[PDB]
């Protein structure tokens, strides 16, 4: 039925399911359902329906790149499925089920490869809460006691919660304000950041302090990993400008109090930022450990030239 | 008497007094004696004698820059002495004052140590110097840091200092010279002692100082070169290849393994060249001056007879 419309409203109003493959489980859900029982013609009328419902879905807040990402991957499974087909619903829904089960284990396998990086007594450093970086760092509690420096930035700040969820289970964290990321980072090694979405050229679109942070990395020459799973490799190299973000209400940065000053003064609030591929020095991923400058072909491994 | 000739032979054969106030106390000695009783004319015949005995003294092994350095400073005290101008009383008295001022370098240059090294801070030095060891020993009434010392420079005279430190102080580890780039990714605050420092701001030091300072201005950690006064040499780096000491290649290849030593060329340099584009502070005997200021400090001491 048209419960997807509710879903089309659900992404419209906001209220995030915290990126935990819930957008992916949902997009797989609705694509499974529209894939299940709909109109049927042989010659990709299903694919045309995927383009229509696709572009209607992408008409949401243009930041949830996972929605269109798994949409396009469903299309590539359709194209290869027909490619071998040269009863298709059985093969398509089965392979989509296999992609679901493969998606069902990202946060474990991307966290197994952790002992091979962090060593004893090694002052790691991140910024901003992320599920994968916390799970990833929790499987390195069967090794020695390092430190963790976490930045408290990007207000409204969703960051501390992580400083709790770590320090009551693990290593000796300290929490620094965002405006002190250059007295620190003279005494550190091995920076990690989680990623909101990563671009085709090799860019990280992340939380609103990622840049200003990576610049310090390629100033003191410390390597920064951006641990990010699959299904977040977005096409469309950074052409569209200023729709790249989320501008939120300036209540979060200035209070509605202090009247009259708020007549003539301009307030800005960006949620994301731009990390170019000239500063990332490894990707830890779900299947391999690929470098920055290789990421290109990995994208060609997944998609098809209908990247629009 | 002509015991200076013995001294002129003493620097000739080698056998260093460590550079620890032997070269300066001696040069002050012989300059005091030649200053004391010699030929006398009013119009700087003493100064001409200082030029003659000076250039004869500088005809030693051209690396002991302290000898000519204190020679030239004696000349500047002569020039200012005549400038204000029984002159022997004033000259020998002021030279005595310069001696007593020279008598306390390694303490006052080591007082200013608590204001730099902090708790839990992995310092790092290459080679061994009296002033860097005394300097680091007065920071043992603060917390337990590490010290990473490189075992460079065959003959590798590096360790004695790791002994003389470890049995009195912090947890030092000793690395070979060929591992100064797996380390120096996990360090801060490098220190090096200086054999002599040039006018432009250069450090002429032990034979691994370069390749180390390059790592400092690659990972951007600051390197202090703690060096007292009297070692500010004029003569910006013009004279080439007399800038060193080439020693016998027995120290790097053994006289054993015959016939290979027919056709193969062995090199052995003792010093190297650190340019002023990489040093990031000087801790000194009177102040704490930066690199790019060092220029006028030299003009504070000498006179344009710098040859
Ligand atoms: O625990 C801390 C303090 O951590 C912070 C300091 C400041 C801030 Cl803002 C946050 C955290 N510092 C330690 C961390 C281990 C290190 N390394 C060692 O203990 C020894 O490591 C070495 C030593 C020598 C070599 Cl060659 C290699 C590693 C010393 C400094």
């Amino acid at each position: 039925s048209e419960r997807i419309e509710s879903f089309v409203e659900t992404l419209k109003r906001g209220g995030g399911p915290r990126s935990s493959e819930e957008m992916a489980r949902e997009t797989l859900g609705l694509l499974r359902q529209i894939i299940t029982d709909h109109r049927w013609s042989n010659a990709g009328e299903l694919m045309e329906l995927i383009r229509r419902e696709g572009r209607r879905m992408t008409a949401a807040q243009p930041s949830e790149t996972t929605v269109g990402n798994m949409v396009r991957r469903v299309l590539k499974i359709i194209r290869e499925e027909y490619g071998r087909l040269h009863q298709l619903q059985s093969n398509i829904i089965e392979a989509i089920n296999e992609l679901l089960v493969e998606l069902e284990g990202t946060m474990e396998n991307i966290a197994a490869q952790a002992l091979e990086h962090i060593h004893s007594n090694e002052v790691i450093m991140t910024i901003g809460f992320s599920r994968t970086v916390e799970a990833f760092l929790k499987e390195a509690a069967r090794k020695r006691k390092f430190h963790v420096i976490v930045a408290e930035c990007a207000p409204f700040c969703q960051g501390h919660e992580m400083a709790v969820n770590l320090s009551k289970a693990g290593i000796e964290t300290t929490v620094m304000t965002d405006a002190a990321i250059f007295a620190v980072m003279s005494r550190v090694n091995k920076v990690i950041i989680g990623t909101k979405t990563i671009l085709a050229n090799g860019a990280l679109r992340a939380v609103t302090g990622t840049h200003t942070l990576a610049l310090a990395a390629k100033h003191h020459s410390t390597p920064l990993i951006v641990c990010a799973p699959m299904f977040k490799l977005s096409p469309q190299f950074p052409n569209e400008e200023d729709s790249f973000h989320k501008f939120v209400a300036p209540e979060e940065v200035l209070p509605f109090t202090e009247g009259d000053i708020l007549e003539k003064v301009s307030v800005h609030c960006p949620v994301f930022d731009y990390v170019p591929p000239e500063l990332i020095t490894l990707f830890i991923s779900n299947i391999g450990g690929n470098a920055p400058s290789y990421i290109y072909r990995l994208m060609s491994e997944l998609y098809h030239p209908d990247d629009h």
